[PDB]
């Protein structure tokens, strides 16, 4: 005699697709790959109370695959297994509420992610994906295991794995409309003279070299080709915020100056992330712990600030010689 039970497969649970299955057989056998709330259930066969519930599987089918790109914004084979195994383990994270903020309390060497969800949270950033929208909105409301699970997807970062948290906001701001973000630079060179240079998107608020906005618009000394060195400076920035990253090195964070910024004590093997914002006074957040202090020191490796409008005053020769 032939067993079934009803269950409904999906891959961005919203939209359903009815199933009839066989209870002798696998998930496995009759969808491929197949997980329930992130656990992974392709080799258990249907239990009754499986009945009328939502299981994932990977996108087999057109209709899958039109979906799951509408949803995530990825073609990429493994991105629903991936999403799925991290979900596993961040839905049994907590998500305390610190200073007004969802932080993540320690678990799996979560510390970046931590770093990375406060400083979401300060400025003004808006997701492409729909999945990344549903998730981000529910994590600002404290619910972030699928949101903190994307991120792993995204990033290609298996829970425990270390990460770097340059590199996960580059990924994110991948995924965000940073369409009207501009910014112009110019390197000015005795010998070889000036080069301005035009940046969009995520190019337009990351930069890698120093932490401090003021001194990047005074000019930062580069290497030129002909072996001098040279200034580069900011011309022009149009954003709602920008990030400044540095490898990390001991620096002052003075209270009122800058937004947030990500401190990383250790070495290139081994370390910890900890988030410093300003507010009314400098909060330390480490996960579920906070500290206050008037002033920071400590390996900063970056910084956020705000932004809307900037226009530099100063003539390029003035830039060269005086940073
Ligand atoms: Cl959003
Ligand atoms: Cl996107
Ligand atoms: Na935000
Ligand atoms: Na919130
Ligand atoms: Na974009
Ligand atoms: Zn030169």
């Amino acid at each position: 005699e032939v067993r079934t039970i009803k269950v409904f497969t999906t891959v961005d649970n919203i939209n359903l697709h009815t199933q009839v299955v066989d209870m002798s057989m696998t998930y496995g056998q009759q969808f491929g790959p197949t997980y329930l709330d992130g656990a992974d259930v392709t080799k258990i066969k249907p239990h009754n109370s499986h009945e009328g519930k939502t299981f994932y599987v990977l996108p087999n089918d057109d209709t899958l695959r039109v979906e799951a790109f509408e949803y995530y914004h990825t073609t990429d084979p493994s991105f629903l297994g991936r999403y799925m195994s991290a979900l596993n383990h961040t839905k049994k994270w907590k998500y305390p509420q610190v200073n007004g903020l969802t932080s993540i309390k320690w678990a799996d060497n979560n510390s970046y992610l931590a770093t990375a969800l406060l400083t979401l949270q300060q400025i003004e950033l808006k997701f492409n994906p729909p999945a990344l929208q549903d998730a981000y909105y529910r994590a600002r409301a404290g619910e972030a295991a699928n949101f903190c699970a994307l991120i792993l997807a995204y990033c290609n970062k298996t829970v425990g794995e270390l990460g770097d948290v340059r590199e996960t906001m580059s990924y994110l701001f991948q995924h965000a409309n940073l369409d009207s973000c501009k910014r112009v630079l110019n390197v000015v060179c005795d010998t070889c003279g000036q080069q301005q240079t035009t940046l969009k998107g995520v190019e337009a608020v990351m930069y890698m070299g120093t932490l401090s906005y003021e001194q990047f618009k005074k000019g930062v000394d580069i290497p030129c080709t002909c072996g001098r060195r040279a200034t580069k400076y900011l011309v022009q920035q149009e954003s709602p915020f920008v990030m400044m990253s540095a490898p990390p090195a001991q620096y002052e964070l003075k209270h009122g100056t800058f937004t947030c910024a990500s401190e990383y004590t250790g070495n290139y093997q081994s370390g910890h992330y900890k988030h410093i914002t300003s507010k009314e006074t400098l909060y330390c957040i480490d996960g579920a712990l906070l500290t206050k202090s008037s002033e920071y020191k400590g390996p900063i490796t970056d910084v956020f600030y705000k932004e809307n409008s900037y226009t530099t005053t100063i003539k390029p020769v003035t830039h060269h010689h005086h940073h």
